[PDB]
């Protein structure tokens, strides 16, 4: 991979981790609708990360 | 807002910014399918941030 692709892959992995950290924060606050949105977000983040891994 | 809600709101805003930064990285690499996924991701991130703002 190039250095620019490595950066992009690391960023997608970071976002994917961050959305799981926020999901647990929103579960601690019992913010139901926001946690449902956030779970979908983390799944969408994982889909991007895996797409980057396959391409790069 | 409580301090825990402020943290959660700041995290949602951070993710929303991060997905726009990655979108521009993926456009620079001409990674078409990944940028399309990432655009949708940033829209989904904005939807979570706005949902948090309205609740908190």
């Amino acid at each position: 991979m190039t250095k620019q692709e490595k950066t992009a892959l690391n960023m997608a992995r970071f976002i994917r981790s961050q959305t799981l950290t926020l999901l647990e924060k929103l579960n601690e606050l019992d913010a139901d609708e926001q946690a449902d949105i956030c779970e979908s977000l983390h799944d969408h983040a994982d889909e991007l990360y895996r797409s980057c891994l396959a391409r790069f």
